[PDB]
C-alpha cells in the first residue's frame, strides 16, 4: 500500500479541484508506469461492496468516449481486495474507498481516501457537479526481500599467473550487468576475500612476517606471493582489505556498486609489473570515484598494531558457511542464494543462475537483453579525464561498464591513460 | 498447396525439357529454401500408392553417386498426405501425383501435376529416356492467421513530463523489433489513441474549447495539457489523429511500419519547447517518408467542423473491449493477442510476452538474437539527408529502427539535423 | 580422473616442500577454474572412511581463520566416491587419497596420491608438523563424447540466384559461432558436397564432359550451371573438391574452423561475375590462410584422370544416410547428431537446435549470450593486410568472424581488398 500525493489530483468539480494523498494497494496496478482518468459514482445501494453488485442490477460498462467509472466504495464488512473484485466484475475501472485464491485477477486500481475528502466528493456529487479524476504511479520498483543475494570471493592480486587474469577478466566482463543489476533494485552484491591467521608455531615467523597484518592475524591466501616482484604477501592482504573497505564505504552511502568500478581501475591503473600496487596508486582511484578516503583510511586501521581488524575479521568469520552453504575454501567462489555456484564463470553462465531466482515477469530486462548500458558517466564523468571547454570526454558507457579511454575526436586517436591525462598524438 | 511454375523444371529428357507449373503441399517441405534433383520412377503396380509398397516388394532406395527418385502416382482412393508417406516409406525422396497423427513425420516434397504433363513423362519414360527433374522452392513465409496481434495505445505528446518521455523512450527502443517482426509477417500491429467526448454540461465551455476538436467530439485525454507551452489540448488531438492517420494511409499501402519512423522522426523533428507542434513540421515529415499528403490530410478532415471524425470516432470505439479484454482505460495500454498486457514496458519483456504466441521453431529471429538490423535505408534513403555526388549519407540502419544522423567523414562530425542539411564543422 | 604434477603442491613441512603428481576424480571439483589451500589432518580411526565418520565422533569442522581439512584416508573396502561423501559429511574440503545415486551430491575435491608420498606426510604429521597443501585446476574441457555433431551440405558456387546468395549468407553469419563452438571443444562440425555420376547413356555426352570431372565420376549437382558465365559445371565440381580438401587437411592438422575462413573468404575474394573462380585465385586464400597447398592438392588429385577421387567418393557414400537419418537430397541440407534439421536457416534458429543436444550448465558461453568474438587475429593478422611498420592492420575480430578491412586510420578510410593491399585515398 504504496502512499503518494501527486498520485491522486481531481480533475475539475472546480469547487475541490485538488491535489489529494492516497493509498494504493499493489494489487490491480500494472508494472508499467501509467496514469488512469475517469469520473465517480456512489452507489446508493451496495455500498460496502460485499455483496454482488449483479444482485442490484447496478452495473458500470461505458459508452464510447465516455470516462470510465470510478466507484465510491464505503470501507467495512470485507476487504479492499474483495471490494476492488466485485466492482471489477460490475465494470469498474478503479475503485475509491473511503473512510486468497482469486486475488491475481484483480486488475483495476483500488485507492484509499480520507473520510473528510470522501465527504466532499459526496456532497460534490450531491449537488450534481461530475467528480473526475487523475491517478498516476510510477513502474514497479522490486521489493527488497525479492532481491537476489549473491557474493563474490575474489582475489586483487595480479602478478598470479592464469588464475589471477581469469578472475580479473570475470570482473571486468560482469561489471555491466553486475551494476545494472544493483542500481535496479534487484540484487544484493557483497564481495570477500580471504586470509587465514599465522599459527602459533611460526608467529614471528620469517614467513609470517612477509604474509600477515596485524601480528599474524590475517595473511595471504596463497603462499606464493612471488617476493621477486617486491611485493610480500602482507602487501596483498592491506590491498584487499582497502578494496572490503571501498565496499563498506559505499555501500554505507547507498552506492555498493562503486566497488566494480574501483576493483577494475584498480586492477588498470596499479599494476604489480610496473610498481604501482601501492597505497598512492590506490588512493588516486579514491579520488576519481569520489570515495570517502578519511572513511576508507579508517576502516583499513593501523595493519601494524597488535589489534584486530573488525573488516578482516568479519571476512574470516563469513568464510564458515552458516545453514546450508558449506565453508568458503575456493579461490574464487560465487554464491548466489546461500549456494555455492558451481558453474562456469562466465557473464552468461552466471546470469542464467541468478536470473532462476526471479519470478517470470519479474525479470529484470538485463536477463532478457544485452542491449542495455551503464549510466555512470553522467556522475563526475565517471571519474575519467574530460575537457570541458572542448566539450571531450574519455568516459564511456558499455554493456561491460564504464570505461575511460582517450577520445578520437576528428580522427586523432588521442594517447594518455584516460584518467589523468589525454592528448593530440602525431601523423 | 501453394502454385508455382519455376518450382518445377525437368531436366532433360530433351524432347520435355522445360518450366511446368506444380502445386506443392506444404507437408515435406522443410522451413528454409532449398533445391532437389531427381529422377522419376513409374511403377507398374500399387500405382495408387494407398496399399503399402512394401507388399509387392518395391523400394526405392538408392546407391550412392546415383540421383534421388521421384515415384510418380496417380491419384485417387486415398489422400496425398498417404501417397506421400507410402512412398517415403519405400525409400522416396519426392512425389510426382498426376491427374491425421503421423502427417508431422512426412518429410518428402510432393507434388501435383498436369496430366498433360504426367502422360508426356509417362511416355518419355516408356521409351527408355530418363526423366530427371528439379524443383526449387523459398523459405517459409508465415501463415497470415499464425501471426501475432498487438496494439498499442499511446500517446503524441512529448510535453508531459516522465510519463510522456518514457512512452517516447519506448518508440524509439521498440522500432527496429516492431519492423522486423511486421516486415516479417509475424505481427500486426495496430495503432491507438485515446480521446474523450465534452459532456453537454460543459459545452462550449472555455475548457472544452481548448481541449476538444470537431465541436467537442474528440478531447484531449490528460485534462492538463499545460497550455503555458503555447499549445491547447486540441493541438495534442490533431496530431494524433494525423499520427493515426498516417498509419490507415501507410497500412492501406501495404507499409503500416512506416507509422514507426513516423512517430519517431515526429518527436525528434517536432519538439513542442522548440514551437515545432505544428502542421507544417509534420507535413514536412510526411514529406521525407514519402507519405500521401492528400491522402492523410483528407483522413484528418475538417477539425473544425461540426461532423464526425470516423477514425476518431472508431478509436473511441476501440477503446471499449468486445469479448474478453477489458475497456482500455490506462495511458499507455499494450495488448497482445486481445488480452492486456500488465508487465514492464521494455523491449526485453514485450518480446518475450509476443515470442510465446508463436510455436516453438516457427519462432521469428528476433526472438533469438539480437544480431538484426532494419532494411530501412534501402528505400529512399529512408528519408535522411543524404549527398549523391559524394557517396555520404546520414541514413543508418540499428537494431533500434532507422537513424538520420549526420555522418562522420574523414573524421569530420558533421552538424546538422541528418533530415534536412548536413555540414562540415571547424577545427 | 585428470592426472596433473603442478595441480597438487605441498605447502610447506620444509623438509617435503615440493609440487608432486596426483589424480584427481572429475567429482567433487567445480566448472571454473579455481585453488584450494588447506592442511593435512590423518585420522587414527576409520582410516578407509567406508563406516560414518559421526560413528567414531570424528569431525572436521574449521574455526575462522583455520585452514580448510584435508582428510588422508588410505584406499581399500571402498570406492573413492564414497570416500569423498563421507569425508565430505564430517567436514572435510578436500581427501587425500593414499596408496550409483548420490554422486552429484559430491563438492570436495578428490585427489590420490603416490604411497610413498602418502608415508612421506604421515611421517611429517607424526614428527608434529603441519601439512599443509595447495590445490589447482582449469577450467571444465568438455569430454569429446559429450560434443555436438553437426554437417553441412553447402555449394561454393555463387553464381546461381536467390539459392546460392542466400547459403553464401548462411556461412558468413554463422562463422563466428561456428568457429567458437568448435573451438571450444563442444562441436564435431563436417561440411560435404554433392555430386552425382554420369549415366553410362549420357558417358561421353557434350553435357557430361562439360559437367564432370574424373571421367564422369563426379558431376555437378544442379544441370544449369549457366555456362554463359565461362565456367562450366566441372569448373564448380572441382572447387567444392578444394573446399572438402581444405577441410580435410585442416582437419588432419587440428584446425578445422580454418574452412570457415577459407569458404567466406573464397567467396569474397574469387568471384564468378569478375572471373576468379580459379586456381590461382583459391590458391592465392590457401597462401593467405597459410594452408599446406602440397597436401591441398594432393588431395584433389588430377581431376582429369579415369581414376576415382577418394573424397568425392566418400562425399557420395555420406550423402546415404546410415541409420536413422535419410539420404540427403536437398541443397542445402543441415543436419545435427544425425538428425536432418528441416528449421530456418538462420544463426538465431540453428542455434537453439544445437543448444538442445548440451546438457543445462554445460551449455557453451555462445549459447546463452552474443557478447563474444573470434579469436583469430591472433595467429598470422588471421590472413589479412597488416603494416607492422605503422601498427596498423586490416584483421578483424567479430561475433561472426574473422574480416579483412582496410582500416580507417586518422579519419581516412583506407582503400584496397585488405587481404593484400590497402592504402590511402584522397580528400
Ligand atoms: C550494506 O548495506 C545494507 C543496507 O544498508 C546492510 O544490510 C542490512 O544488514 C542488517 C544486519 O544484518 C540487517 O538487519 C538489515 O536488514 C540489512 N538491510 C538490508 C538487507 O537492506 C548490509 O549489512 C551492509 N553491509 C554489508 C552488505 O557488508
Ligand atoms: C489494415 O490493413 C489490413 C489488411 O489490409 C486490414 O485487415 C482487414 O480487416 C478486415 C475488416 O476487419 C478483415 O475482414 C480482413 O480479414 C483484414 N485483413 C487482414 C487481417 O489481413 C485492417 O483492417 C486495416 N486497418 C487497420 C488495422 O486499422
Ligand atoms: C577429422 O578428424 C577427426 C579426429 O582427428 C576424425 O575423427 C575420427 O574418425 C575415426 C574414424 O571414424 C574415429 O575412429 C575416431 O574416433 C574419430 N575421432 C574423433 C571423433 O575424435 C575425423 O574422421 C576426421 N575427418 C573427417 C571429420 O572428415
Amino acid at each position: 500500500f504504496v502512499v503518494e500525493k501527486n498520485n491522486l489530483k481531481v480533475t475539475s468539480p472546480d469547487s475541490i479541484k485538488g491535489i489529494y494523498e492516497c493509498a494504493i494497494g499493489n494489487f490491480g496496478v500494472p508494472q508499467y508506469g501509467g496514469t488512469l482518468v475517469g469520473t465517480v459514482v456512489y452507489p446508493k445501494s451496495n455500498q460496502k461492496a460485499c455483496k454482488s453488485y449483479s444482485d442490484f442490477d447496478i452495473s458500470f460498462k461505458s459508452k464510447p468516449g465516455r470516462l470510465p467509472t470510478f466507484v465510491l466504495i464505503d470501507r467495512g464488512d470485507c476487504y479492499f481486495t474483495l471490494k476492488a473484485w466485485i466492482a471489477q466484475q460490475a465494470g469498474a475501472a478503479a475503485i475509491l474507498v473511503a473512510d486468497a485464491d482469486y486475488l491475481q485477477n484483480i486488475t483495476i486500481p483500488s485507492a484509499l481516501i480520507t473520510k473528510t475528502l470522501g465527504d466532499s466528493i459526496k456532497s460534490a456529487l450531491s449537488g450534481g457537479d461530475m467528480v473526475n479524476m487523475k491517478l498516476d504511479w510510477t513502474e514497479s520498483v522490486p521489493h527488497p526481500d525479492e532481491r537476489v543475494e549473491y557474493e563474490l570471493w575474489t582475489n586483487s592480486n595480479d602478478e598470479c599467473g592464469k588464475k589471477c587474469d581469469t578472475q580479473i577478466e570475470f570482473l571486468k566482463n560482469f561489471k555491466g550487468a553486475a551494476q545494472i543489476l544493483e542500481k535496479g533494485g534487484h540484487t544484493q552484491f557483497t564481495p570477500h576475500y580471504i586470509t587465514w591467521y599465522c599459527p602459533e608455531a611460526f608467529t614471528l615467523s620469517k614467513q609470517c612476517k612477509s604474509q600477515c597484518i596485524n601480528h599474524g592475524r590475517y595473511c595471504a591466501p596463497d603462499p606464493e606471493q612471488d617476493f621477486t616482484k617486491g611485493y610480500d604477501g602482507k602487501d596483498v592482504v592491506v590491498q584487499n582489505l582497502r578494496q572490503a573497505c571501498v565496499y563498506r564505504v559505499m555501500n554505507d552511502t547507498g552506492k555498493p556498486w562503486v566497488w566494480w568500478d574501483y576493483v577494475t581501475d584498480f586492477a588498470i591503473r596499479c599494476p604489480m609489473k610496473e610498481k604501482k600496487y601501492t597505497k598512492e596508486c590506490a588512493d588516486g582511484i579514491i579520488k576519481s570515484l569520489g570515495i570517502d578516503l578519511k572513511k576508507v583510511d579508517k576502516c583499513i586501521g593501523d595493519p601494524e598494531a597488535d589489534v584486530e581488524n573488525p573488516v578482516l575479521k568479519a571476512e574470516q568469520e563469513s568464510q564458515i558457511g552458516k545453514g546450508s552453504r558449506g565453508d568458503v575454501t575456493i579461490l574464487p567462489t560465487l554464491v548466489v542464494n546461500n549456494r555455492q555456484y558451481r558453474g562456469k564463470l562466465e557473464k552468461g553462465a552466471v546470469l542464467k543462475a541468478m536470473c532462476s531466482g526471479f519470478q517470470e515477469s519479474t525479470e529484470p530486462a538485463i536477463c532478457l537483453t544485452e542491449d542495455l548500458e551503464t549510466n555512470e558517466c553522467l556522475e563526475n564523468n565517471g571519474g575519467c579525464w574530460q575537457d570541458k571547454a572542448a566539450n571531450i570526454t574519455a568516459c564511456r558507457d558499455t554493456f561491460r561498464g564504464r570505461l575511460c579511454e582517450c577520445p578520437t575526436v576528428q580522427g586523432v586517436k588521442f594517447v594518455g591513460d584516460g584518467y589523468t591525462h589525454c592528448k593530440a598524438s602525431g601523423a
